[PDB]
């Protein structure tokens, strides 16, 4: 990461910890399963972010004893406060980096074979994400509510529309 | 990867900084995360390395053979996965910690925002249509399709939420 890391990255972690304590392992998997689709870019910064939040007193790492001991992170009231402050801020515009759309933009410097391949790869990718995501929300959000389901359904709506569009562009090319 | 984007823009023909900015602001804002202001120092860097040349024609930038070779090498690399950050979807994901009034407003705001993006792209298409190529139009159409589906899904969500209350 870098000096330009968004501070909002911290609220991804605090928000996750709002429901219950989680191990590092579990935070990483939720990130890969769910947040890669709508708050990506920050995966490698999970432990650095956890360590910083602990250093500031926003979370605490505890040995839960019972069975095998498990180290888990718990949010503190100071972290709750930072999370709730985040939630009252203005909603930031989407930020997207799509290498694929830029390749299409510069497509006139490629060739038809290569463009066709890239499109087919992109279709296959988005199709896989669609399939993955549903099952991952049932794993991570047992007790999923109407508002939580919006993130899923918007994502699937958007991916599916991208897939449909690309299939049509492919038809036209072939 | 600001470098490659600038060099790609200069492949067709030479451009002023103002020209490059317009492309960033009108096209790339929807699928590139670097702003023109952030990218601007790369012009001097590419100059210093001899990948582009600057002349006082207003200052125009011309790509060199060496810049062309860099760009072609970029086009050969594997395509990196999309990287999306959507504060809106995160608010929804953490929506159990908000309230109905706030959530409804967030959804109406997002519907308006995305409708505005679609209207702006449709306005730009009427501006671009004669020249736009098949491959340049893929970006445009994927964008419209994506935002349109988001708008239609969100309208259904708002209606259902309003029917709950």
């Amino acid at each position: 990461g870098s000096a330009k890391d968004p501070m909002k990255g911290r609220d991804v972690v605090l928000g996750l910890l709002m429901q219950k304590e989680l191990s590092g392992y579990d935070i990483k998997i939720v990130f890969e399963d769910v947040f890669t689709h709508f708050f990506d870019g920050s995966f490698g910064m999970i432990y650095p972010t956890l360590r910083q939040l602990e250093n500031e007193g926003k979370i605490k790492k505890e040995v839960v004893m019972q069975k095998p001991n498990k180290k888990m992170y718990f949010i503190t009231d100071e972290g709750r406060e930072e999370f709730y402050q985040y939630m009252q801020t203005p909603v930031e515009k989407d930020v997207l980096r799509s290498d694929f759309l830029m390749r299409m933009y510069f497509g006139n410097y490629s060739d038809d074979v290569t463009i066709k391949k890239w499109i087919k790869d992109e279709i296959e990718r988005k199709e896989a994400y669609i399939a993955d995501l549903r099952l991952k929300y049932e794993k991570w959000r047992v007790g999923i509510t109407f508002v939580e389901e919006i993130s899923l359904d918007v994502g699937i709506a958007s991916y599916s529309a991208q897939v449909e569009t690309l299939k049509k562009k492919l038809e036209e090319l072939e």
